[PDB]
């Protein structure tokens, strides 16, 4: 009865802020925080934690000396000086566990806006749904974590121990922004992030290796292409070589514990393309922008040697690769695989949560896709839970977020909230 | 002999006016006139032409209505009314036979600059080689057509007939240079081109067709990547269908009468790559400009359909493709093969203009590429010879022109002019 309606009113805020919630989300989806491109967004997050009356500390990459930490992953061309992450810190003398809720900020690019049928960045609302680029993953999440904070403020009640709220960039391409936030000097008993799962907790997920090839080709004259080479064929060559060894990799992914009965986990892609100059002259260059998965035997350091034997017995097969070897440029992820064991406290809890919120039992699925958690549970030993919203097309048109699925998301994480950290009267 | 002393002082005057020609050549090829970037360089001609006191016409592609023109090509980005065209002219009421002596100026680009040995636009001058984009092809063969007849004027002469020295661009993108001086109005009894030939003339000449090939595919999360298509991976099945394609029309080749006991004269060559926009995300979209030649009894519309239809066959065998259509664009050249039918009196004039100079017999080869001589013969019954320097790496990294075959294919131009136009004293 004291516990019943503890959750109704929950419940209750939960549907009076919605509505600010949706505008909330549609400001968020508005912001085109691609890579590089996040500052503004961030900005607005911190002065929209300062509205609530959080400490916020804003900080970059290069304030914790990114490069420092063993797992930071390479940044490529972005300068960690201008990739901000935003920390609101809720202070607590109470005796409850403390928790870290962490959501990511940068999306991935919108492809062409021709393909979309409706624009990326405007978040239109329609049949119950929102599309945008960001929309699904993650925005959505990140506004179920902060409304579920508002929730409980507004039924009268505040979480009974410190908790941080963390937006950070770089979940796209590094992990770095994650693991900035842990240099920093960020620990909780738990941490959750609402990666947009479909109301399921991620078991195990896989890691990643972001790599780019540089390829090289003799460029002569069309009319005289046999004394020369290209280099586009030749990194057409090195992608059916990725393509056998991922081939290799997954007739031996049975023997992974979690993965062994999924059906070709680990995935290969060849995401951005360019190379050449002239279509009357051979191509002299051509760069391949590359991602292979990793299970959860496996290390990244594994796996990156992996990648360049791969590569080096596929430069021995192609004359214009003999004459001019490729280039291996590691170009982001090097990021671990993840598991979250079972039989936990915080899967209790948020199973509790979800029971509560879903009326349904809570399942749990593996991931083919990485997510920050592996950071907070592989490097620092804190309890990480990846559970979230539903929603359709993540990194392709016409991403889109179910409403519906987003107010009983936000209420699961506001009683998750509750009966982790406790309640104490506002 | 009196034409052996007329020979010696054009000999002469070549060899003391060979420095100040070497300066001249080092200034164009300093003139980094790729498309769209020639107008200063046609500037500097106009006024070099000028200054020798011929009449001078500058005028754009536009400024003669270029698509009017069943031979014309698609410019794709290029503005035909930046495209500029220099003809000089110098009048005659002498008896000799007319003659155009024409060059382009555009120059491909010079792809990494990092793998040049001396810079590409520095015109250096070593070893008696000179280094620079645009030095052998054709730049060099310009210095030579406009140093033939400033050394019969030097040598106390000048033609007995009208000439044009014309300069254009787009002779490596479309030919539309060219065509604009012969619908401008510019004829005569013959036409010389001066393409790095190596002191041969080129008795036949494949076409040439350029097409852009744009896919699409289904972008989605590499997480699930077979759920999607790779446009990328779309586009690489197109270039294996083009490449069969090649193949079998190489081994049709066989029955041309000027190419068929060469191996594979037909090229294709896949010149430009560009697609994707994420390493972990599908590809949405990759573009691909293209070339493929075509053999003297081809026409360049049977060429263009025949390229369609390997594209049709081969959209059916490609998932994303089959319901993602790649669109094929219309690129560029739309060239017409030529021929230099044997047994001509302008090719018995420039026989013996070379003997004269190289003491040596005129050979005759076959070009693999294009050249600007098709519309003069083909379009306007002019008979045409393309015929110049010798050196190496057209489109290459350091390309360079052989400066003693320059001297001396000066010396075979003047002595080809002298005889074709005849001269009259000053
Ligand atoms: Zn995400
Ligand atoms: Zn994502
Ligand atoms: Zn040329
Ligand atoms: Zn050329």
């Amino acid at each position: 009865t004291k516990s019943d309606a503890i959750t109704q009113s929950l419940r209750a805020a939960v549907d009076r802020n919605f509505n600010d919630q949706v505008a909330f989300l549609q400001r968020m989806v508005q912001f085109r925080s691609v890579r590089g491109e996040e500052a503004p967004q961030q900005e607005w997050l911190a002065q929209q934690f300062a509205d609530r009356g959080y400490k916020v500390d804003t900080f970059s990459l290069a304030d914790v000396d990114i490069a420092s930490h063993p797992k930071a992953a390479p940044m490529d061309t972005i300068d960690p000086a201008g990739s901000m992450q935003v920390v609101a810190t809720a202070d607590s003398d109470g005796k409850g566990r403390s928790l870290i809720l962490q959501g990511h900020i940068d999306v991935v690019p919108e492809g062409p806006v021709d393909l979309w049928s409706d624009p990326p960045y405007e978040a239109k609302v329609r049949d119950g749904w929102m599309i945008g680029r960001g929309a699904q993953d993650m925005k959505g999440g990140v506004s179920a974590m902060i409304f579920a904070l508002d929730a409980i403020r507004t039924a009268g009640y505040a979480p009974d121990a410190r908790v941080h709220v963390q937006t950070v960039t770089e979940e796209e391409s590094t992990g770095n922004g994650a693991l900035s936030t842990l240099m920093r000097g960020y620990r909780a008993d738990a941490c959750l992030i609402p990666e947009p799962t479909g109301h399921t907790l991620t078991r195990a997920q896989v890691g990643a290796v972001w790599f780019r090839l540089r390829v090289r080709g003799t460029p002569v004259h069309v009319a005289y292409s046999e004394t020369g080479t290209s280099a586009i064929l030749s990194a057409m060559h090195l992608i059916r070589a990725f393509e056998e060894y991922t081939k290799e990799l997954n007739a031996q992914a049975v023997r992974d514990p979690w993965f062994g009965q999924v059906k070709n986990p680990i995935k290969f892609n060849v995401g951005i393309i360019k190379g050449g100059d002239w279509a009357s002259s051979t191509a002299a260059w051509c760069e391949l922008d590359c991602r292979l998965g990793l299970l959860t035997g496996d290390t990244p350091q594994e796996a990156m040697r992996g990648i360049e034997k791969c590569l080096a017995d596929a430069q021995a097969t192609d004359s214009f690769l003999s004459e001019n070897p490729a280039e291996l440029v590691w170009s982001g992820f090097q990021a671990d695989p993840a598991v979250c064991e079972p039989g936990g406290v915080a899967e209790d809890v948020l199973t509790a949560a979800h029971k509560a919120a879903f009326n349904a039992p809570l399942d749990a699925r593996l991931s083919t896709a990485v997510n920050d958690t592996r950071y907070y549970s592989v490097d620092y030993g804190i309890p990480a839970l990846c559970y979230g919203p539903y929603g359709q097309g993540p990194h392709a048109f016409d991403e889109r977020i179910d409403l519906e699925s987003l107010r009983k998301t936000t209420l699961s994480i506001a009683l998750f909230v509750a009966e982790w950290c406790g309640l104490r009267k506002l």
